[PDB]
């Protein structure tokens, strides 16, 4: 591992996000900011919320500058509305420059913070095709790239604990690394293998073939890309297309039918729980997406466990039984590869070369006879046509 500052450097956990601290303004004003792949705008509360305990002041930074413009940004999940701006930013545990950037102060926002989270703001690392209120605003990332001698990737390695995180413990637990710049063979075994950035807005990739257990999900795999698919780390879920959530979901419960679960539990709903240690991994299949590999006619796959598709959550009595809810469900806007997924694996954001690189995490959770995997070649022909065009 060549980038020992880096590495450690985020906290938190899927359900909550993975956020790293940085600074805004002059004097610097230290705020967690959560990592998302999936978006591309820098934004910080700048104003009281209930749910935070500190947030950027303007008025405290002689550095700031006024861009005169509003922007509003609907997610999926939920909204923000602020006043565009421009400030001096780092990040205390990454890269030693300071880069001046766009910055949404954030004035109103609706189901967007999260209580308990830790976090201020949010880190759009996708392109400027998505960013608000259009491309002309800068990503952060751009901005870094263009002003220092960085170069153009960065890499993640998101590590849940495979158990619940109280309060406390959340907060003094590393959660695991954001490397700007570079890749650290410390986070992960194995080989690196990459899938092309089909375009570059959403980090989008194109995904061949699906597997539970082994068996062939055996859908056009059109299907599996409809109308795109994505690397998200600002997702909690596998998000998957209806018809694809449907499928999987029947073919997850046949795999584990030697046990029967509740509608409420496959609706990623209401968690089911376990006596202490006795949580039956082995009923519940791996999971394989095979992607779009480099080279003609290649592709490799990347498998999860359940111990990355069952999350972790404490149960209503806080008892001792281990408990977890369903983290796959339905996408009516293309599959998401969230959190839960990439926390099996060390992903590599090479956008110098428009590639998407998977490991296996040095973190994964596993048990002693399975263990996630990224593995490859495969003869796969005619992947294009896996890609969708609306
Ligand atoms: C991460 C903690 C748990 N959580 C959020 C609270 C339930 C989710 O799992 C979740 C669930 C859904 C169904 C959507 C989004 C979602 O929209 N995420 C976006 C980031 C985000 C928004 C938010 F309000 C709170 C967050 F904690 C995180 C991400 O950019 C998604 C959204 C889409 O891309 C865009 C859509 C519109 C504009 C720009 C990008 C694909 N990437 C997030």
């Amino acid at each position: 591992g060549s980038f020992v500052e880096m590495v450690d450097n985020l906290r938190g956990k899927s359900g909550q996000g993975y956020y790293v601290e940085m600074t805004v303004g002059s004097p610097p004003q230290t705020l967690n900011i959560l990592v998302d792949t999936g978006s591309s705008n820098f934004a910080v509360g700048a104003a009281p919320h209930p749910f935070l305990h500190r947030y950027y002041q303007r008025q405290l930074s002689s550095t700031y500058r006024d861009l005169r413009k509003g922007v509003y940004v609907p997610y999926t999940q939920g909204k923000w509305e602020g006043e565009l701006g421009t400030d001096l930013v780092s990040i205390p545990h990454g890269p030693n420059v300071t880069v001046r950037a766009n910055i949404a102060a954030i004035t109103e926002s609706d189901k967007f913070f999260i209580n308990g989270s830790n976090w201020e703001g949010i880190l759009g690392l996708a392109y400027a095709e998505i960013a608000r209120p259009d491309d002309s605003l800068e990503p952060f990332f751009d901005s870094l790239v263009k002003q220092t001698h960085v170069p153009n990737l960065f890499s993640l390695q998101l590590c849940g604990a495979g158990f619940p995180l109280n309060q406390s413990e959340v907060l003094a637990s590393v959660g695991g690394s954001m490397i700007i710049g570079g890749i650290d063979h410390s986070l992960y075994t194995g080989s690196l293998w990459y899938t092309p950035i089909r375009r570059e807005w959403y980090y989008e990739v194109i995904i061949v073939r699906v597997e539970i257990n082994g068996q062939d999900l055996k859908m056009d795999c059109k299907e599996y890309n409809y109308d795109k698919s994505i690397v998200d780390s600002g997702t909690t879920n596998l998000r998957l297309p209806k018809k694809v959530f449907e499928a999987a979901v029947k073919s997850i419960k046949a795999a584990s039918s030697t046990e029967k679960f509740p509608d409420g539990f496959w609706l990623g709903e209401q968690l089911v729980c376990w006596q202490a240690g006795t949580t039956p991994w082995n009923i519940f299949p791996v999971i394989s997406l095979y992607l779009m590999g480099e080279v003609t006619n290649q592709s490799f796959r990347i498998t999860i466990l359940p111990q990355q598709y069952l999350r972790p959550v404490e149960d209503v009595a806080t008892s001792q039984d281990d408990c977890y809810k369903f983290a796959i469900s339905q996408s009516s806007t293309g599959t998401v590869m969230g959190a839960v997924i990439m926390e099996g694996f060390y992903v590599v954001f090479d956008r110098a070369r428009k590639r998407i690189g998977f490991a296996v995490s040095a973190c994964h959770v596993h048990d002693e006879f399975r263990t996630a995997a990224v593995e490859g070649p495969f003869v796969t022909l005619d992947m294009e046509d896996c890609g969708y065009n609306i």
